[PDB]
């Protein structure tokens, strides 16, 4: 059956790097697999899309991983697909909540009927420091910072969902970590 | 400072020519108004958001919600501050009316939703233009957002909007929009005359 995946960290991290090695890797077996994205997978509109309050933008990408979960992501995984995510809940909740500091519990509460519940059975979180990943792509580090931290909080909160991967690894070593952790779960 | 105050109703029900009607009165005794509306006095683009294809229920409310809460931060509430009465025609009651009684999502989500969303801001009065849906639906074509839903959703949302009255007598004032637009009018400012003075 279908499978659901996703990658998530700071801009810079390698995270959408390890999106493609990974679908790329699928491919490569002869695996159905879907390479999609957050924000725009759901309303690609939202994602060019641009001055707004936390609350709104919250609200926006939830718009869009509402249409996303019912008009890509599920149907992916009805039709027994891995389906990979740059990007999800996660995302939000560190970025907006830890971040900016919107309350989690509505940030959750707004989720539950968005997502309709769905949640992805591994999420791969290319941690590093913000100082790093600024390096490879160009608010300020203390944002940054709260953000890596609200990530390692999320994943410690949700450790068998979580698969954390020091992202300053060379490339090479941290994709084969992702395959080896996906080889048992494809039949 | 200010005055937040809400029209409501069907599309035809007059609370668009009564909200505009209300701001030149206001404008005519030397009050500072905002006139603004919903959808699309936070985000303006969501108008053209909505219309996409069978677009679900959840993902419309989100985004009349994100429009909402821009609506509250960098419209309303900056009016507010400044003294001004600020109106507008459609706030949270229509995505409760619309959204959850009309296409059936959950009330208290959409509750909880807006709580922050709307930064828990209410209206002094809402001025609700009450009419059978029959009656409202003779008078001028739905938006193209709701082309073919059917007189029972219709019904659903005048029902839904009787309902948010009933719980708030204090905040809504029903009006029956099969009275002439004059009386309506007269009505709706004789509400206001104590707050305004
Ligand atoms: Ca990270
Ligand atoms: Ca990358
Ligand atoms: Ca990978
Ligand atoms: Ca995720
Ligand atoms: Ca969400
Ligand atoms: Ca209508
Ligand atoms: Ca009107
Ligand atoms: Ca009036
Ligand atoms: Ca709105
Ligand atoms: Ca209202
Ligand atoms: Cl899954
Ligand atoms: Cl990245
Ligand atoms: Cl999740
Ligand atoms: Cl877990
Ligand atoms: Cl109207
Ligand atoms: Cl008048
Ligand atoms: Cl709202
Ligand atoms: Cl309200
Ligand atoms: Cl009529
Ligand atoms: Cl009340």
């Amino acid at each position: 059956p279908g499978l659901f995946l996703t990658l998530e960290g700071l801009d810079g991290s390698g995270k959408t790097t390890q999106a493609r090695r990974l679908a790329a890797f699928l491919e490569a077996q002869g695996r159905p697999v879907l390479l999609t994205r957050e924000p725009g997978g759901g309303l690609p509109e939202v994602r060019s899309l641009q001055e707004l309050s936390p609350e709104a933008e919250y609200l926006l990408f939830s718009a869009d991983r509402a249409e996303h979960v019912r008009k890509v992501i599920l149907p992916g995984l009805a039709a027994g697909k891995v389906v990979i995510s740059d990007r999800y809940l996660d995302s939000s909740l560190a970025y907006q909540g830890y971040g900016r500091g919107l309350p989690l519990p509505w940030l959750r509460e707004v989720a539950r009927e968005a997502t309709r519940g769905l949640k992805p059975r591994l999420t791969f979180l290319l941690d590093l420091p913000p100082e790093a990943a600024l390096r490879r792509v160009r608010l300020g580090l203390e944002f940054f910072r709260r953000v890596r931290e609200g990530y390692l909080a999320l994943a410690r909160a949700e450790p068998g969902r979580f698969v954390v991967l020091d992202a300053t690894l060379p490339e090479e070593e941290i994709a084969r970590a992702i395959q080896a952790h996906l080889r048992p779960l494809l039949p």
